[PDB]
């Protein structure tokens, strides 16, 4: 019931998310939003398409999103 544009169009959001710059303190600011609201996203999918595809998306994404956030979070201290 997962449809191909709901899967692609998460995977397009993620990845304008890490071809994002990241330069200033507002591109920041924006990049830890839109990280909160993929992870979001990705567990929606998830738990909808339910290795096993559904791990990508409950486990594997967030888990990845959550190392950029900490990484975000290591520049503006």
């Amino acid at each position: 019931e997962v449809t191909i544009e709901e899967i692609g169009e998460f995977h397009e959001k993620y990845l304008k998310l890490l071809f994002t710059n990241l330069e200033t303190h507002n591109d920041r600011k924006k990049a830890l939003a839109e990280i909160e609201k993929l992870k979001e996203e990705s567990i929606y999918l998830g738990e909808k398409l339910r290795k096993p595809m559904y791990k990508l998306y409950l486990y594997e994404y967030p888990d990845r999103l959550e190392h950029q956030k900490k990484i975000i979070l290591e520049k503006d201290t």
